[PDB]
DNA sequence: GGACAACGGGACAAC
DNA sequence: GTTGTCC
DNA sequence: GTTGTCC
């Protein structure tokens, strides 16, 4: 796929942000905008992005099988290159051109260590996680944990998770 | 003596 | 750093 | 990769 400025990224998004479906036993389910979080490089404010990062929130666990293996796009012609219960990667066509478009699943409770996690970037994330290591825990974009355990934080947001964790918020942009 | 699918360790890849 | 999908 | 199971 050919490289996006920052704006090109922001429409694309916004297009598709009312225009993601998914083919449950038959019937054709739309995904609420407000269960979209867009990420990586495009939340980051690159000048420049290689891929159209987009985070899916679904409600329910029984539903994995079937929003990312049934994903469907009002519109828009693309073929699938690889696609599974959590990570899809589709080629979309627009406008006489085709980019790459990612996107991902996470569950409610998993939602602000998902934002965390695709927000990027891996610089930033690679020195987070080896501190918490360093202290015995391991995170990821499902949770903390310690012990093969969840750490059940009383959190909701990204910027609370952050700060619970023992690190200062930063906006996306500032991460490093 | 070629043409499939099932398996899964490791390549590649998502941030 | 940690996990996902592929053949 | 490898084995299996058809032709």
């Amino acid at each position: 796929g050919g490289m996006l400025t920052l704006i090109q990224g922001k429409k694309i998004v916004n297009h598709l942000r009312s225009r993601l479906a998914f083919e449950y036993n038959g019937q054709l389910i739309k995904i609420l905008s407000k269960n979209i979080v867009a990420v990586g490089s495009l939340r980051r404010e690159e000048k420049m992005l290689n891929d159209v990062d987009m985070l899916i929130i679904v409600p329910e666990k029984k539903l994995l099988k079937h929003v990312l293996p049934n994903i469907r796009i009002k519109g828009l012609s693309f073929s699938v290159k690889v696609c599974g219960e959590r990570k899809c990667v589709l080629f979309i066509e627009w406008e006489k051109k085709t980019y790459q478009l990612d996107l991902f699943t996470a569950l409610a409770e998993e939602k602000p260590y998902a934002i965390f996690h695709f927000t990027g970037p891996v610089s930033y994330l690679i020195r987070i996680r080896a501190a918490l290591k360093k202290k015995n825990y391991k995170l990821n974009q499902y949770g903390l944990f310690k012990n093969q355990t969840l750490v059940p934080l009383k959190i909701t947001t990204e910027k609370e998770l952050i700060k619970e964790m023992g690190f200062t918020y930063r906006i996306p942009k500032k991460r490093l």
